[PDB]
């Protein structure tokens, strides 16, 4: 199986990598990097690696990201070492702030040049969070692409069509976190770990590698009609905000409990198939999750988005 | 026994809160209070009060003492609500950033102008922190003084005095959290649950009444001379960094296993007693930890230095 490290930059990747934690996602090597030294003490990661130790002692990069670019570039001997003999490195963060905007793009391109293949998933901040917020995003996202094969980005504003109307602003930055920790464990569960229908290494690499941006979509049901239903919430999901046939490449994962048919895979993957462009290059693979009853999930990542 | 919540603001708080209820501190209720969205996502406490989310859409208070100020000032209305009913309220924070400094002593005077006895117990900055940290520190520390009954204050640069010469910049951080929870637990303890040596409510209002500033000093100790090598190292910590016989109250807890003695918690109240002014108002009491083994644990609280 390939040799994973999960990167958490700065405060969005923080809190990303503990949820992954919390939902003991497996065969992964988890990072925690920031230049907040009180954050970085929330990890639950056993490695916590502080950045720009002389530049902020600790303080965090205050929301300007050639700070957090210089915090990374001080740090980038420590960093190196820590991701050489990856296969694969995800590098998660939330882009508008500091550390996330400007350390993430250089983490990266610090893992791509080690050869490493190399996803970014980051989250788009909330249009609420305002304009110094949106414009240092779109400059993170600029960089991010560089640094990367593929940068799935959430756009958080779709969040806010999935929640309940009157969610409190606090919860609705919990589920960003959670989104985030659905993009990576959606493409890690099929690949660090062993399973029946997992995916080839060889295969991922190649849907990664696409031009343009990556998008992703979330279906979760229960009971009858799951699969079909789960398939079609994630097709449908408002954070895959452009039709899934103008992608290049599709990834669906499915995970179940140990109920999950054959059947139910082969439902779900029709559906995300029949969505998708006649040319498309598609894979997909399924997941047990044995502490799941009733309720499945279908994840979808669609990559070389004009 | 005394109603009493404990309030984590800002980073510091929030890191304190978590250590507490890492190390099951009972018989207090937890609220951590922050403007920073993905900080508060963080926290372990049920209670998760969102501050200023006008004022800073869930961003922080970006190290400005003004902007946490206007954030509590915003939320005045839900922390008075939060905090009724409440006979005693910690209000923990680090000094120097904005949250901590600025929002800590609006929260403060709310509980205290509600009726509950108010214990600040908050770190002022290591001096590799910067200049800019040390003043806006200083500002904060005069605001809380006026808004409490006694601040404890932690002075970090001791901290260095007593982890080993090359602790990591990450770990003394992590150090100055647990030396707050040291703080808060060392009087929590006394009064919010049941035991043999409580203190008497009354008895702590009146130690806590006194003015100037306070201050802690923690001791650990194994074996045989435990009892008198803890309350040593209490007495001589870097973190009491005045002469406890300029001290007008001293309170003092001694936590230890099942198997702590009577002649032990006296042999230890004696020397504390003996190091202090003759006129000392000094109070004391013992708490089992059922599970510490063989350490003890001596906690001094010193109050009304000139
Ligand atoms: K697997
Ligand atoms: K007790």
């Amino acid at each position: 199986l390939a040799s994973i490290k999960v990167i958490g930059v700065g405060g969005g990747g923080n809190n990303a990598v503990n949820r992954m934690i919390e939902n003991e996602v497996q065969g992964v090597e988890y990072i925690a990097v920031n230049t907040d030294a009180q954050a970085l003490n929330l990890s639950k990661a056993e490695v916590k690696m502080q950045i720009g130790a002389k530049l902020t002692r600790g303080l965090g990069a205050g929301a300007n990201p050639e700070v957090g670019k210089k915090a990374a570039e001080e740090s980038k001997e420590q960093i190196e070492e820590a991701l050489k003999g990856a296969d694969m490195v995800f590098v998660t963060a939330g882009m508008g702030g500091g550390t996330g905007t400007g350390a993430a793009p250089v983490i990266a391109q610090i893992a791509k040049d080690l050869g490493a293949l190399t996803v970014g998933v980051v989250t788009r901040p909330f249009t609420f969070e305002g304009r110094k917020r949106q414009l240092q995003a779109a400059g993170g996202i600029s960089a991010m692409k560089e640094a990367v094969d593929t940068l799935i980005v959430i756009p958080n504003d779709r969040i806010l069509e999935i929640v309940d109307k009157n969610t409190p602003m606090l919860e609705a930055f919990r589920e960003a976190d959670n989104v985030l920790r659905q993009g990576v464990q959606g493409i890690s569960d099929l690949i660090a770990t062993p399973g029946l229908i997992n995916l080839d290494f060889a295969d991922v690499k190649t849907i990664m590698s696409n031009k343009g941006s990556a998008l992703m979509g979330i279906g979760i049901a229960t009971g009858e009609n799951r699969a079909a239903e789960a398939a079609k919430k994630a097709i449908s999901s408002p954070l895959l905000e452009a039709a899934i046939d103008g992608a290049q490449g599709v990834l669906m994962n499915i995970t179940g409990g140990t109920n999950l048919s054959l059947y139910e895979v082969q439902e779900a993957a029709d559906i995300v198939a029949s969505a998708s462009d006649q040319d498309v290059n598609m894979i997909f693979g399924s997941v047990i999750n044995e502490n799941l009853k009733d309720e499945i999930v279908v994840t979808v990542i669609a990559t070389g988005f004009i």
